[PDB]
């Protein structure tokens, strides 16, 4: 141990900047690639997350290369037509006319899983909370994200796929599991809100009525 | 959209160092409460984490009170006894010496939720994975970490109970599901690694082995 601990006024000004800024990135990817150096430091990012019993479950597999980002596209549609299926009226046009992935676009796409079963039998956290473990794994690709705004980089999460069809595709043991898929470019320009809200999709909501005192539904 | 780019170094680096030195706090929370001027950033960064079709399941639950934090490290002693009947050898002994809250001890706990049908009947990026809506959670859950880290905030994840008994406490309905108890508090000081790391339960797994290329288990 060691060392007290709030940042400055400027280093605390950027943490909240990164936090402020990113956003889910779609159609705005660059086509120049991403150094080894670079990728590097996001998925050291991502590895310095916290996980429950510090069971570290993740992996990422790398997808660069045209012909597995074309199958994986063609998984998203599909999957993406079905979603659409599930609105009528106006809001499946909305729907139908935002753009939810970028796959074929960015130049780097992030496959995060997790091993529900590294490490031991038994384990911290992970006690009667299977989740958990799963959990841990979105805190590493929270971390990635943050670290990219950083960068310079955008991400996006892209989820709307059968999972078995992405596991084929990539090969990945049914005793491992697919937490996210992230597509990854550099990007010059970035929404000032989420886009979402933006194309009008879905506002914003008040945090002020989404806190409550001592017990739930108390402001 | 708008302009931009990659931080300057020196932010760069303040976005890292919230990324590498945040540590699970347990047992070193000191007593001051946090401002009401302080909370409303953490729970701020915490708001403006992404989250599929941009639902925003999330509720915090702010618990200030003794007669609370009381009850909840019971439900916690209960549960963790119960886990800790797990291992065997040295290693319950060693588990039976680890720190995994400090309930009693910080002066703020956030508990934070995840209202499962929040976002009308069919949500957007839901369906291909009915969790995405609890990890966005998570998310939000990370960004209050680093936040936190920035503001000199030690922060501690608690998941050892029963939820159920957690829920009784403070009264969350069926519909909403807890992602997270959170203990908050300031530091003094941290950890220089991992603490399950420094208490030789667990290490640092190398990077390098968990980085596929393509496929799984290609590196
Ligand atoms: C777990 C999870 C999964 C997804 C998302 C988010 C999260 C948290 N989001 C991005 C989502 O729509 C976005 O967070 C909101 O629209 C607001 O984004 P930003 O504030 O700009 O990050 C998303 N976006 C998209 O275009 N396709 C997808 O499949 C998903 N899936
Ligand atoms: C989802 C989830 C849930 C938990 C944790 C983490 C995560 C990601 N951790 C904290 C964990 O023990 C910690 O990450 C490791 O000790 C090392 O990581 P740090 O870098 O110190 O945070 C944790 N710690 C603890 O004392 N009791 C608990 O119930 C949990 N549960």
């Amino acid at each position: 141990l060691t060392a007290a601990g709030a940042f400055s006024s400027d280093e605390r000004a950027a943490v909240y900047r990164a936090i402020e800024t990113r956003r889910d990135v779609r159609d705005e990817f660059l086509p120049e690639p991403l150094s080894e150096e670079l990728i590097a430091r996001l998925l050291g990012a991502a590895h310095q997350a916290p996980s429950v019993g510090f069971m570290q479950p993740w992996n990422f597999v790398l997808v660069r290369q045209d012909e597995t980002r074309e199958k994986v596209w063609q998984a998203f549609q599909r999957a993406n037509d079905e979603a659409a299926e599930m609105f009528s009226g106006e809001r499946q046009a909305k729907y139908r006319s935002l753009k939810l992935e970028g796959i074929r676009k960015a130049p780097l796409s992030i496959c995060v899983t997790c091993d529900r079963t590294r490490g031991g039998a038994v384990v911290l956290g992970r006690t009667h909370n299977p989740q958990m473990d799963l959990y841990s794994t979105v805190c590493a690709v929270q971390n990635l994200w943050l670290a990219a705004r950083a960068e310079g980089v955008g991400v996006g999460w892209v989820s709307i796929f059968h999972e078995s069809e992405i596991k084929a595709i990539l090969g990945i043991p049914d005793h491992v599991e697919i937490v996210a898929w992230l597509c990854l470019g550099f990007v010059d320009r970035l929404y000032q809100e989420p886009e979402l809200a933006a194309k009008g999709w879905r506002q914003r909501l008040p945090l002020e009525d989404l806190v409550f005192e001592e017990g739930w539904g108390v402001r």
